[PDB]
């Protein structure tokens, strides 16, 4: 998260760290809880990814120096990917994580609501993008996640940003005109979570961008109202 600040414990309990366990075990993308076995995150996570197994889900997490070999997680029983998913930047950006066990619900971790098809309209005011990405085109992996409020930007807008690309309906765009508060490397498959009449919802999965923060360039996400079909189909299985 370029531009963001640190977050606090219990503010964003649906946040998950992923992690890879090959070659070796480290944070791979972000992503949300949305029930109790379930967890949303990015297609684009999974290249390379033969097998479930190597996965690793952590919840109620603050900072990475809490996962050690003595950390609890949640492994994954199944990677269910969006089947016209191809990359990133033209979109279908989703997938769904099945866990072997089932999480608990607590302050510390608790699902996110989806978006109604009735919000369409809703004008979201109050979007934060989290993660322990990059806070700056070049640097690390953060150990306290970090949070960030952006503006949506509208797809008319975020079109104009990327002419060698197609912003799609089922994408959303968020950022500054001047740029300056973004995502970066490592918050993708994290939420954008809005809240909206005091509920918060999961708005956008974040996906790619040109770069982090840059003037002009929004970030692109996965805009989950245009997928909730596909949620609940995947989810009844
Ligand atoms: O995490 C991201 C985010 C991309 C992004 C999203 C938005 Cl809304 C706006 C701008 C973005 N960026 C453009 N250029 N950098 N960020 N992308 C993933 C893509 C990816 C994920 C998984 C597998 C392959 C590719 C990434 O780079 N992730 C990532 C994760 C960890 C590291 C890392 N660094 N050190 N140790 N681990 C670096 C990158």
């Amino acid at each position: 998260i370029v531009g963001g600040t640190a977050s606090v414990r219990g503010e964003w309990p649906w946040q998950v760290t992923l992690h890879t366990t090959s070659p070796t075990q480290r944070h791979l993308c972000g992503g949300s809880i949305i029930g109790n076995q379930w967890i949303l995150t990015a297609a684009h996570c999974f290249y390379g990814v033969e097998s479930p197994k190597i996965l690793r889900v952590y919840s109620g997490i603050l900072n990475q120096a809490e996962i050690a070999e003595d950390t609890s997680f949640f492994g994954v029983q199944e990677i269910i990917i969006h089947d016209q998913y191809k990359m990133a930047e033209s979109g279908y950006d989703i997938a769904l994580l099945k866990l072997e066990t089932t999480v608990n619900y607590a302050d510390s971790q608790r699902p996110i609501s989806l978006p109604s098809k009735g919000e369409r309209n809703v004008i979201y005011t109050d979007c934060w993008v989290t993660g322990w990405g990059y806070r700056k085109l070049r640097d690390k992996i953060q150990n306290t996640l970090q949070k960030a409020k952006i503006p949506l930007v509208t797809n008319e807008e975020c079109q104009k940003r990327y002419r060698g690309h197609k912003i799609t309906h089922k994408m959303i765009c968020a950022g500054y005109r001047e740029g300056g508060k973004d995502a970066c490397k490592g918050d993708s498959g994290g939420p954008l979570s809005c809240k909206h009449n005091e509920v918060w919802h999961l708005v956008g999965i974040t996906s790619w961008g040109e770069g982090c923060a840059q003037r002009e360039r929004p970030g692109v996400y996965t805009n989950v109202v245009e997928y909730v079909d596909w949620i609940l189909e995947k989810t009844q299985a």
